[PDB]
């Protein structure tokens, strides 16, 4: 039962990504976290994090990615490069559950500099807890882009 | 002149005329070429998505605009293609930062999140916002290419 | 049974009948009554405003829904009230706290800057969201009261 | 040319105020920023803060105010309660100026629980900086707010 969640950030996201551990942890029994790095305020580029969140969950060494950055566009750029991965930019709880039930997205990205702590915590809940809708018409549109891949 | 192919799915097609008129109030440098849907009919966003994506990429157009229901399905397959960094945008920060530091070269928008006045600032922020040139932007998005081989 | 009086002015006025349709859909028990404009004619959103606002304090209607362009002038207007608590909300999480933490009795919405579905997710979460019933906010809200004498 | 800018929050806004003193001392040469309580994460009633900074605001003491709780809500509320004053809830670019341009505010209500600090910081810079639109279909608007008081 055990979903390890990978989360990485780059230089701006790194001061909260304890918060961001902790919205994973109680989303729900199952959630676990595991934060990549970065561990300073040292300046880091994020499509190093990114990659090595997307392709953990692309080889099934976490079944959901978390990517944090100033405003989430340069993650969710660099993550969907990983074939696979369908990485989705949310800001509210309406894109955390579109992402899931039409996307299935496998990855959230996020911005510290644009949402607040609790919008945050609530994409995450919503993004974790909510499932794919597991319809024909959302599956053969993911085909089309597993094919582009 | 700048050559801007926007494609919407059936969600957007009801305001691909507004969002065409966004683009000529940004400038008269600017060509909207709306490659489709053109009607109601139920069609698949990645068929647009990629469509538009492969002409940016090409260098067939110069910028790309794509709308669905929340922006996310069209980020998601649009960043499939090589050369492609596309920004799902929600507001005049997000669409300033795609442009400033991640030089996007497609912005994605939600009909149904997404309202037309808010719509249209992020159309004109996005066409005229330059790139910030700076080193560590740069080396961040050639990490992005470097992924894409 | 409970009464929505819902105001626009011309600005709010296209989505309106979306509105109507928004709050039955938040369940059997909710009676929309739309009281104008029922044109295009440019009219003055405090006129609306202060209509619907007078109404819900007088007890005439038990909630009320307010659209402009942005949502702030009917905000301002409606405010001035006494006995009402009108807030302006923007997503899922705006909305669940003007109802647990603001008892709000009338949600203020904008045409220009909120897209449909979330719209519709603001109203219908506003309508069933309870207040939280806890006292600290209760001792809030008759702090504002007793500023309206 | 010194424009002083009341500043208020409760405990939920307490922890972002050294950052909201910057952005206002940053956003002009002439704006001044006053930061009026709280000091403490002691609980504290967002109405009290509220009402004082729009009675400043009102008195010609300072001639802005702005006031963050959570969500901002409760501030535009308690603040819109006090004849004078036209207090806007602002979580984005757009509605910063629109609040400015259309609705004359005197007072800008932010969330730190939903806003980003970058947001934030373009938000409080716009509306400092917008002027009012000077413009009669407005001001007839504005009239018939203050009526209502």
């Amino acid at each position: 039962m055990t979903r390890k969640v990978a989360i990485g950030a780059d230089h701006i996201g790194f001061p909260i990504h304890e918060s961001i551990v902790r919205y994973v942890r109680e989303a729900g029994e199952e959630f676990e976290p595991v934060y990549i790095g970065p561990h300073s305020l040292e300046r880091v580029d994020y499509p190093d994090y990114a990659l090595n969140v997307a392709r953990m969950v692309a080889r099934g060494e976490a079944d959901v990615g978390i990517l944090v950055c100033g405003s989430g566009i340069g993650m969710s750029i660099a993550a969907n490069k990983v074939p696979g991965i369908r990485a989705a930019l949310c800001f509210d709880h309406y894109t955390a559950v579109m992402a899931r039930q039409h996307n299935d997205a496998n990855v959230v990205c996020l911005g510290e500099r644009t949402t607040g702590p609790a919008v945050l915590r609530e994409i995450i809940m919503t993004f974790l807890q909510t499932p794919y809708s597991g319809e024909d018409r959302h599956t053969q549109r993911l085909e089309k882009i597993k094919a582009a891949e």
